[PDB]
């Protein structure tokens, strides 16, 4: 039935009745918990060469349309009943249907709201939705992306946004953004298999040079985009420098930090996920908000398989890197995170630290408890990578489950 | 590929398949519909008081399974001794409704239970456990003697040795042997008039329970609590631990001279005493165990949790940090220094302790050993990854499969 959910810091308890609406299965079973896994083994997004069972697509649609009219307090109204028949009509005749701009906006916001792994969902209602379904080329995707970047960036005063390109069509190819994010630093594999730049982007980097991109030779070279229209070879487009806002990293008191020459971009814009709304799939729907300092300061810069700058900083800090018990790792991680915050604030670019971010997520949980009777959340992804139990979320139990609309992982186009 | 959970390590890109979970003979709280893995106490393992003797039928299969595990472990599966031991257990259950374990079987089961603990990151030490057999114990008084003996062997003047003391199993129509305290060593939690708590808020209940049972309470911030030991069908008796036996460590920072003036301290012996030890169906309601601390348990959870000592702000103020803004990362800075203090103080006092980095690295070694020896290892990510510097340790990047294997350590309802 309904799971009891406790907060070990306050002693409070709540039941989750929202998970009841979950119409999609996760990777867990009573025999064993696989919630710690990042990617689904079967919850993928298999091909769309043959239409989707009208039985299925139709129930999802009726449900989403139902969701939409409850949202505007016009359920059972006339428009509602007639909107349902339109969908019924279109599906029966073509095997698919289309969303109205307004339904799309509602759908995009709900997908974010439902994202179990997002700690910044308190902002879910503030999302600028760019309808890019009137797109027929890779060059057009690029203009749309450039407009999204400009708006989202807004000279450092970041504004959340999503751009939705054409939905998937049976038997036809997908519109796709090959890059995992609109802005990423190249990863160049060198001599002894080592890597210059972002090791996380080695592959996308190689695919780019393999399509005519002239590579640079730095640690932070902004990658070009590989946009792809249905059944066509992806096309390469370089982003106008003045559009890619970046932040040079320096430390408040450690004068030498700026020397490292480290930097990060201001816009976190995930572009390889799929947006599903009422059964319709949007293979290319890039979204962006703003960074929470740990994503850069802890993960991107200190992960062993990423920039892994932990030792360089510890050495410049003159710390005892001989033993683990000197906590040189913990000490250096704290200064790098401080530098990200300080640097972003100094440059007047939006950013939120992990304490403020998780405090605001706690309010969101409360808001959702009242609004829907629960909130799907993935603990491992919600608790910050450093100072975990120093934040409120750590001490809060959570229920993870899939609701629709939703953002989902999808296979790599190559 | 393999029809078992695929487990990946994102740091090293390596993959493995857990086949050991197929051996799980009990479900957890999750379902295809929703994951409840973050719940601390999900009504599943919960070994609730089942007074009436267990289905001889259910106890038999659990018993049969354990015995097979045991003969497997000594490489004698299918042997004559195995079959005879099998017939024996079945006879004893048939006539008495329960059964008993041989000495060597108890030692094996104890170690397996630790080996099987999903929430323990120090399981690389699982094969080195001192099992004190106290199944002959017949009084709260004798319980106190064994416990003192355990603490003395386990403490070993700072050179800590892992151990477990096993008291009599639960019996049909009889009271359970029970240790009311959550740990052989806990600090008192005094409720204040203004509403606050002096000492450790985690033990307020157990503190009021000793008082209600005759303990003359103190008024310190670190008062070692007495033990409430309960023999079958009898009110728990009260016992006070000889101060010389309870080893404690004063906390000082290596470079911050004022930290020591804070008067902070902690005991060296971490000894869980309220968990149930389950082996082949038999239930050991009282079987306290101990090992040694991983610095973050003390430095981060005990001293910095909001509902515990919560000393973060006090230390941050002494460090002259900006505690009015979150972006100054004042909480982080203070946590680090406090964890450093704990580590430094134990090393100075020559008392066994391991930092979160060393510990997680050794747990990664343990995961590899288990992958080969059993085809996997049940682990609870949220509990394995340290409360500070999570992604800085190797386990953070290691996906993990969680499931229940038996023998096992389980939670049990409070005796009162
Ligand atoms: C307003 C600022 C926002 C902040 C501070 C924020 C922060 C985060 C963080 C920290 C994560 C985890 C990242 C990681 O560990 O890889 C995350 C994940 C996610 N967020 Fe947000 N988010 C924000 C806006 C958005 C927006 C506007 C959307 C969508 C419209 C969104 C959708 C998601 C999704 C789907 C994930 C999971 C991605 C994955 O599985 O890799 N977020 N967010
Ligand atoms: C030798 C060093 C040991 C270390 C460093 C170690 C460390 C840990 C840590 C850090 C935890 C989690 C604590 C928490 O977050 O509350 C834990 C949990 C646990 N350990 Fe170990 N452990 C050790 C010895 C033992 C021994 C000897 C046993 C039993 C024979 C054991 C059984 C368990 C169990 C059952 C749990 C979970 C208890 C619960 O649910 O609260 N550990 N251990
Ligand atoms: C919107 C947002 N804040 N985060 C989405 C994920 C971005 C990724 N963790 C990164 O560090 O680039
Ligand atoms: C054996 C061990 N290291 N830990 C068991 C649990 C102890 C508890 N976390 C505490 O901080 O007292
Ligand atoms: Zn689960």
């Amino acid at each position: 039935k309904f799971p009891r959910v406790k907060n070990w810091e306050l002693g409070s308890i709540t039941y989750d009745t929202l998970c009841a609406q979950s119409q999609q299965d996760g990777p867990c079973t009573p025999r064993r918990c696989l919630g710690s896994l990042v990617l689904p083994r079967k919850l993928q997004t298999r091909p769309s060469p043959g239409p989707p069972p009208a039985e299925q697509l139709l129930s999802q649609a009726r449900d989403f349309i139902n969701q939409y009219y409850s949202s505007i307090k016009r359920s059972g109204s006339q428009a509602h009943e007639e909107r349902l028949q339109e969908v019924e009509a279109e599906v029966a005749s073509t095997g698919t249907y289309h969303l109205r701009e307004s339904e799309l906006v509602f759908g995009a916001k709900q997908a974010w709201r439902n994202a179990p792994r997002c700690v910044g969902r308190i902002q879910w209602g503030k999302l600028q939705v760019f309808d890019a379904r009137d797109c027929s080329s890779a060059q057009e995707m690029f203009t749309y992306i450039c407009n999204h970047i400009k708006y989202a960036t807004n000279r450092g005063n970041l504004r959340s946004a999503i751009t939705v390109f054409p939905q998937r069509a049976p038997g036809r190819g997908d519109f796709r953004i090959w890059n995992s994010q609109l802005v990423r630093y190249a990863g160049y594999r060198q001599q002894d298999g080592s890597v210059r730049g972002d090791p996380a982007n080695v592959e996308i980097t190689e695919l780019c040079i393999q399509h005519g991109w002239t590579p640079g030779n730095g640690r932070f070279d902004v990658l070009p985009l590989l946009l792809q229209a249905p059944d066509e070879a992806p096309e390469l487009f370089v982003l106008p420098p003045e559009l890619v806002l970046e932040v040079p990293l320096e430390h408040p008191t450690l004068e030498w930090f700026a020397a490292l020459g480290l930097r990060w971009y201001a816009l976190p814009a995930v572009s390889n996920m799929l947006l599903e709304i009422g059964g319709l799939e949007f293979s290319a729907a890039p979204f962006s908000g703003w960074y929470m300092s740990t994503e850069i300061g802890t993960r991107n810069l200190c992960d062993p398989h990423r920039y892994n700058i932990l030792e360089d900083v510890a050495v410049c800090m003159d710390l005892d890197t001989r033993t683990t018990s000197s906590l040189w790792k913990d000490k250096a991680a704290v200064e790098i995170n401080l530098a990200v915050l300080h640097s972003f604030q100094l440059a007047k670019v939006t950013i939120v630290d992990h304490h403020a971010a998780t405090v605001s997520f706690m309010k969101h949980l409360d808001n959702e408890q009242k609004a829907r009777g629960g909130c799907p959340a993935d603990w491992a992804w919600i608790v910050p990578p450093i100072s975990g139990s120093l934040t409120p979320v750590f001490h809060q139990e959570m229920v993870n489950y899939i609701l629709s609309p939703a953002f989902r992982y999808q296979p790599d186009p190559w």
